[PDB]
């Protein structure tokens, strides 16, 4: 009876999606496909965070529009998260009418409730191509070490840190003239206002323990005002009443949930959906779903501008851990740098949507893709616990029984004990205990293999006069395997469209409760085959 809200973190529109981005995907899609079997109204909602200098920069350099490139890179994104059957609702952009209208709605109201200050700042500036410098486009000499070619805030030789006016012979990384300190007058959001707000949020206890305590550091060290305007040339969205100053991206860039959202909501002729969602007084549910380094602009900065802007704050964050790959951050030189893209040219999507959901939990622990251990694991849990029971069952079924299943269950007690389980594992799936509900799924797939091991159906089968006990055990084991698929749902969507064609039944939640009895049943041919380390090999290698 629900409505929710849930969204993901934007992927940058200059970068392949990668299975960092996918863990969070993959983490988000499962607990979505969870919620809509449970009958609640879900709105899954993505977009591309499509702003700021690199993007200029970089479109400048491949000489096409900026328009042009994050359109490409926004088929791109798509196209893989399809691969992997991420189910949104709606995924966007920010460079959209809609969220250049929020983003504008927003500031004006935070402006007039006097959370905007006004202050110059002196920053580096490249007056040959004309445009102040972020820190990773000024190069030159480490001030420390001397060592020469330096970027940004620090040196890559001697490790020092320092402000990028501190390098010696500065450059701009864009046109190699030196550049210059220069004023400008930028526009702030005064986030300290709202110190005592978010204090208590974090104290309410919606939030993961982790996370809250991290908020305390940063209450602990003080909160500042944010910077939220950027000086021509940008590629972003000018500020109203300001002529040659846009909206930095974190500023619009979370407005794009929300323009995402009404985007959505335009598309579908829905009239009322976008108040019933965002107005302060709403009933429905939102969350975000977002890595470690999303959680200050999640937990502090959004919160606030809603609250300064008269809209309703997150129900709650979500947050995980990072990826690493055989125990370490993805590496290009080892080929563990792997781009979604790849990994669907030699593995499908659910290996990885299963491998990553048995290893995920409520808490914000990093997430490793051991490569021997994702072989090893797919293969024992879904080729042999789950899908065994499909495949050592069927083709008895399909061949000496016309395809029809017995009119009785032969183990009623096991039965349900398969289906006392929904609660617990429902309620993994709700809390995020991933983990946890694939132990329990695969549990209850091990007492199926014990059952069908202890009929001994390869006996029975060669046993004259035993033909009705030979139904009665295959069409036992079928429905156990009906049970655990319903379990894994979320996990396996492909999987599960092949369960179902052979099932001839589509699986519900609430469908479990009532056995496939006197029902008939579809051939298949393998419904999930082997992987092995020969293929992982070869995705470690075209990774390179
Ligand atoms: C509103 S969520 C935005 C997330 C950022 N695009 C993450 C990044 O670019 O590193
Ligand atoms: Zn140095």
């Amino acid at each position: 009876a629900k409505k929710i809200l849930v969204t993901c973190a934007m992927p940058y529109a200059n970068g392949s999606i990668h299975l960092g981005h996918m863990l969070e995907h993959i983490q988000a899609d499962v607990w979505v496909r969870y919620q809509r079997m449970r009958g609640h109204e879900v709105n899954f909602i993505c977009a591309d965070d499509a702003h700021g200098t690199p993007i200029m920069l970089k479109a400048q350099q491949l000489g096409i529009t900026p328009e042009q490139m994050i359109g490409e890179m926004s088929q791109e994104h798509q196209t893989d998260f399809a691969g992997f059957n991420i189910s949104y609702d709606n995924y966007h952009s920010t460079h959209s009418e809609e969220n250049r209208q929020l983003s504008e709605l927003i500031y004006s109201r935070l402006k007039e409730n006097g959370f905007i200050k006004n202050r110059t700042i002196s920053q580096l500036y490249d007056p040959e191509k004309g445009m102040f410098l972020p820190d990773r486009f000024v190069k030159g000499t480490c001030p420390k070490c001397k060592s020469p070619d330096q970027y940004g805030d620090n040196c890559e030789v001697c490790g020092a840190t320092y402000s990028p006016t501190e390098l010696i012979e500065p450059k701009s990384v864009v046109s190699g003239a030196t550049p210059v300190m220069r004023d400008s007058e930028h526009f702030f959001f005064d986030l300290p206002s709202f110190s005592e707000m978010l204090q208590a949020w974090t104290r309410s206890g919606a939030l993961q323990e982790q996370v809250a305590n991290k908020m305390q550091e940063w209450f602990e060290s003080g909160l500042q005002q944010w910077d939220i305007s950027r000086d021509a040339p940008y590629f972003g969205f000018e500020i109203p009443n300001a002529p040659g100053k846009y909206f930095y991206v974190w500023l619009d860039a979370p407005i794009g949930y929300m323009g995402s959202f009404k985007n959505l909501c335009d598309k579908r002729g829905d009239s009322v959906s976008f108040d019933e969602y965002w107005k302060k007084d709403s009933t429905a549910e939102l969350y975000h779903f977002i890595g470690k380094d999303c959680v200050y602009f999640h937990s502090l900065f959004w919160p606030a501008m809603l609250e300064g802007s008269n809209f309703r704050k997150p129900s709650n964050l979500f947050v995980h851990g990072y990826v690493t790959v055989n125990g370490a951050k993805m590496s290009k030189s080892r080929g563990t740098f792997i781009k979604a893209s790849t990994w669907l040219n030699h593995f499908d999507a659910d290996s990885l949507r299963y491998y990553y959901t048995a290893k995920l939990s409520s808490r914000i622990d990093d997430i490793d893709l051991n490569l021997e251990d994702f072989v090893q694991r797919v293969n024992a849990d879904i080729v042999n616990k789950v899908v065994n029971l499909a495949s050592r069952n069927a083709g008895f079924i399909n061949k000496r029984f016309d395809g029809v299943l017995a009119s009785e269950l032969a183990d009623p007690q096991l039965y349900k004990t398969f289906t006392d389980a929904a609660e617990v594992i429902g309620e993994a799936w709700e809390s995020r205990e991933f983990g946890k509900a694939v132990r329990e799924i695969m549990a209850l797939a091990d007492l199926a293999n014990r059952y069908v091991d202890e009929q001994a159906p390869w006996v029975v089968a060669k046993q004259e006069g035993r033909d009705a006990d030979l139904q009665a055990i295959c069409s036992m084991g079928i429905n156990l395997f009906r049970v655990l698929m319903t379990y894994l749902k979320p996990v396996l969507p492909k999987l599960t469209e092949r369960a179902e064609a052979f099932l001839n039944t589509e699986l519900t939640w609430d469908g479990i409760q009532q056995p496939l009895l006197g029902h008939k049943v579809n051939p298949f041919k393998a419904l999930y085959n082997r992987i092995d380390m020969r293929q992982v090999e070869a995705l470690v290698e075209a990774s390179k």
